[PDB]
Parts: C-alpha cells; structure tokens; sequence
C-alpha cells in the first residue's frame, strides 16, 4: 500500500504542523485508529484498556438496565443507586426524578414501558434528561437482568408467550409453557419478542427448530468464522399450532432470526412494526497494550438470503402500539389479528 | 512514534484479516485519514476531490439560504415549498413545489412568524440543515447553497431606541452602522440596539471595523495560532459615536464574527448584551490542497475576547439573561429589550 501509505504521512504532517493546537503522536495515531476502526460499521470500534476490562466482565448477550431503578412517587425517582457506580460519577442521585429517555417522556407510560426503555443488550447505551440537570448523560446499560418466559392466557384462549431475551433454556421452557397450558382449548401461541435485544443466537435457532421440520434458520457470511448455515430437524412436536410473533422497533438479533426463520419458512404470522436492523456477530481483539477491538466478523442471512443488518424483519401485517392505547387492549387485539388467519 | 505505529500496523492487520468483509487499502487508509481529519474538532475534516471542488464555488463567510422559500399558502400555520428550480439539488432529492414542510432540524414551523422560519433557513454558506416534509416519512439533508444578499434593516422604536438588525457582517456593514445612526441622530435617540440574533458571523473584518466604531482603545479580538502566528487587533482614537448608548441582542445561532463584536462590545462596558449565550463558534479554517486532487479543511487559528476568554466551545454570555419567552410576539420582545436598555445607568 506504498500509494496510501505515503499519502496518509503527508496529511499526518500536515495535521501534526499546522492544527491550532500541538498535538501528541500518541493522540493523532489514536484519532487514526478509531477512523479506521469505527469507519467499518456502527458496531466496530477501539477499547480503551479499561473498556476492555469492563467489557470482559459481561457475558455476550446478556439482558441488562442500568446500575439502579425507577419508581413512581406522586414522577420516575431513582432509587437504589450505589455510592462510586459509574451513573454516581456522572451525577444522578437517589432522589432525582427522570423526565426523558431517548428523547421519550416517562409521564404516561407503565412500568412495563419504562422498563422497555431502560432494558437493552449489556454494553449498550442510553440517554437520560434528569429535572436537576439541564443537560442530557449517556448511561451505559452494565447490570445484568435475570428473566424467564412470562406467559399469560387471554380470554381468547391465546397464550402470550413475553420472550425479554433467548437464553440457554429458552427453547425448552417455550415446549415447557405450551405442554402445560396445550389442550382441546389452546387456539394459538403469540411470541411477544418487543423490546428484546436478541441473546444467544444458538437459543433462537433451538426455538425455531422447535416449529420447523426442515429449510435453513439462518446462515452466517464470515471469513474468520467461516460461512456456515444451520439447518432445521424433524419433529413434529408443534405441527398443529398457530404461531404468532409480535415485534417493535426494538427487537433485534437473534430475536429477528428467530422472527425472519418463522415468517420466511411461512410458520408464524409477524405483526407490529419493523425489527431494529441489527444481525451482526462481533469478537473482541485484545492487544498487546491492555486495549482491544470490537468488531463485526460475520453478518446473518434470514432462509430467503435476506441480511438483517441495516434492513430489519418487516412484519406480515403492520400494526404498531397505537398512541396511549391501554397494553393490555393492543395484545388482546393482536392476538385476535392472529385468530382471524 | 515507534511503540504508536507498532500499534496502528498491528490493528491495520487485525482489519484487513479478520473484518466480515474484506477491505481494500485505499478504502481502510481512507477510513483511517477521516478519523485522523475529523478527530481534531467538529470542523476539521478531509474532503473528495468533488467536496472540494463544491466547497471553493462558496465565498468565506456568506449568508445563504435552501434553493427555494416558504409561505404559507395552504392554510395559515402549513410552510409551503415556493420558487424551486427544476434541476436544483433540492429538486433532485424529491422536494417539489407546493410540498409542505413540518420540521426544519426537528423544530415544528407550525407556529412560528416568517421571520423565526427564516431563522432556521438561515445560516452560513455550505451549511447543512434537515427538513421533514407532509409528503414523506423521513428527513432530507439539504445545503445552504443560495447566497441571500443583506442590508441592514433599521427600526424606530416608540420608546426612542434605533434598532439595526444586522443578519450578517459584510464588507460595508461598519460604514452602514455610521450611516444609520447619523441620519437618526437627535435631541430625541435615546439608544442604538444592534439585533444579531441568527447572525452566523460573516467577515472578522468588518466585525473588528463596526466594534471601532464604538472603542478608542483596548483589543477588540485576539487570534492564538501556530501557522499564523499569535495576532491582536486593537482599536484606534476618533469619538463618532461617545454620547450614543448601545445594547446587543444575541441568541443561540449569534456567532463567529457577531461574537466577536458582541465580546468586543461587552468586555470593554461599551454595550449592555441582552438574550442567551451565543452558540460558540471561534475558528478560522484553512484549506489544504493535496495531490489526489483532494483536499483538508483544518482549523488553524481559535478567537480569543478582549479578557482572554476562547469563544470556540463557550459562546458569549449575555449581560441579562431574557430569551424570547414561549409564543410572545416578536414586536413586544423587541419593546421589551429596548425598555431593559434605557433602565441602564
Ligand atoms: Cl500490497
Ligand atoms: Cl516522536
Ligand atoms: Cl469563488
Ligand atoms: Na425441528
Ligand atoms: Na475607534
């Protein structure tokens, strides 16, 4: 790269002799090593030695919310925030009521939809707008949540299955939930996957497999990792139920592999909006100076060949929740959009 | 930078082995030269040979505007899309005439006078801005590409206070300051108020030039740089104006060259400055040509107040605090501003 080497030198010095300010080597080879990093995609980028050590902490996938909680007094309060956590550094203190989330005001919403808002794959970050501050702050969301399924029987006779995030033991505890609650009375399963970041790409391919005798799942394009392609079983298992999937603009990776498998291979009928757009399977490059590098090493491929990345899972039929529409109301009408099919 | 380069080379080969999808030289040194540029300031930056071949067609330091006006001609609060040429970058996106636009940079224009529309329209030359439109679902990128001529826009006030609006400063904005205040000159003006609000800045020059107007004495700005060496325009002897009382009216798009004035004005008590903090931009950019063809816009220089105070990152401060209170009429703010300067010792 003889042309481009002695182009980016020239500029190196230009930068280095006439900037407005005199800055280090160390610092203008960092600038460059971010372009070159984080010019990739919006996902790739430079660790910083302690970034990294953060980072190593979490598993990969794993639901996490921020190192405190919100809770309504007469107003989102925060609560149990610990002296010397990163959100304590920034500012926030017990006390301090939160207005805005992303730009999202807390008044009128649930528990349920605050922890929407709060919820995200650890690492991940988030905007707060506190009453006392003028200003907004960036959280990042570092404390792991543990979850399991949360199933509730309609009046209609559809079990709601609230998938937060694919685990380990997703797959069976879906069997599970539909085994203990399947009957001559049992019309459909609806999969509620709103708000899930994704998880374990191996829990979203055991789930779908679930519903599935045969065609691909997903494929993965990588050079590090190879292009490998995982392939459904037989086993009619769930062969005589309705599935449904219910997403949101924030349900993402492996929660839209799991959605793209089941509505390409035409076994569940997808309603709500447009997935996030994120199917991308990132390895951390540790360096010899204690920092590192995150970055994208393969994309996935819904069974059509569709990539996930940038584009998102569009549903069968659109129906978003409708503005200050009772939760309870829009997945009572949500599962009867799936009855009607 | 041995043990830096070690690294960078290092990295380089982790990307080009290891990334989803495999890059070419050129594209992974063009990556790394952007962050290099762009990671100086939100100024600096590296440009195509085509971004800078569009970037020198601009003049330095003009207002522009879209190439194209609203009206509201529908119904009276829905902005309408007027005058767009056929052919025009705006035409080329899908923008049409008698297409509505709801938002400019996500502000609803729904209820605001043609003036505050203006004021987002505004800004200078090669400026980008982003616009929502009835007719579509996502935002547009658009550059301020139409030079907008100006003069300054007097008003006699009631209360005796000569208002100049000054939009942006121009070669002849100190001579037209002069001019105005002369032939409104009398035993009854009581007060000068300079409205800068939305002023980008315009030329340092004339900035410097309307500031003289009104100091004997003191440094009007100052300008911290390694290329260009530390510089310090002072101001010079001549009363044209020592009995004339005088305000300034900022708001958060005041800057540049309208911050130099207004700090000028402000830190020698030569001016009561009204409204909020300015935006806080003080830079002076110089462009690099290359061999590619391609070229760098780098910041070279930084403005300094006459107390030593950097404008870039930190705006000016208003003597008194009073931004344009929540859908008060634009006329009542302007008596308002001019009572608060004549309750001044
Ligand atoms: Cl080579
Ligand atoms: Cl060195
Ligand atoms: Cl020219
Ligand atoms: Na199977
Ligand atoms: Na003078």
């Amino acid at each position: 790269p003889i042309e481009s080497i002695q182009q980016f030198v020239q500029i190196y010095g230009i930068v280095r002799d006439n900037y407005v300010d005199e800055k280090s080597d160390d610092a203008l080879f960092l600038q460059a090593i971010k372009g070159l990093v984080s010019g990739l995609d919006r996902y790739s980028r430079y660790l910083s030695a302690e970034e990294y050590r953060q980072l190593i902490q979490y598993t990969e996938g794993d639901l996490a919310s921020v190192d405190f909680v919100l809770s309504p007094e007469s107003k989102w309060m925060i609560r149990d925030l610990k002296t010397g956590s990163d959100s304590y550094k920034l500012g926030l203190r017990n006390g301090q009521t939160i207005l805005k989330i992303d730009n999202q005001e807390l008044k009128n919403l649930t528990h349920d939809q605050v922890l929407g808002l709060l919820y995200g794959s650890i690492g991940s970050t988030l905007q707060v707008q506190t009453e006392e501050s003028n200003s907004p702050i960036s959280l990042v969301r570092n404390k792991k949540i543990e979850t399991d399924i949360e199933p509730v029987m309609l009046h209609n006779q559809v079990l709601v299955l609230k998938i937060r995030v694919f685990q380990q033991d997703t797959a069976n505890e879906i069997k599970r939930l539909i085994e203990e609650n399947s009957s001559s009375r049992l019309k459909a399963v609806l999969i509620d996957l709103r708000n899930n970041p994704g998880g374990l790409l191996s829990a979203a391919v055991e789930s779908a497999d679930l519903f599935l005798n045969h065609g691909i799942i997903v494929s993965t394009k990588s050079r590090s990792e190879g292009n490998q392609q995982f392939q459904a079983l037989p086993g009619n298992d769930f062969q005589n139920i309705k599935v449904g999937i219910l997403i949101n603009h924030r349900s993402a990776s492996a929660a839209e592999v799991f959605t793209a498998a089941m509505k390409e291979h035409q076994r569940a009928w997808v309603m709500g909006e447009k997935s996030y757009g994120k199917g991308v399977v990132q390895k951390l490059f540790p360096l010899p100076s204690g920092a590192a590098l995150q970055m994208t090493v393969s994309h996935y491929y819904t069974p059509n060949g569709n990539m996930i990345e940038g584009q998102g899972i569009q549903p069968n039929q659109t129906y978003p929740l409708p503005p200050e529409m009772k939760e309870e109301v829009y997945l009572d009408r949500v599962a009867d959009l799936l009855l009607k099919r």
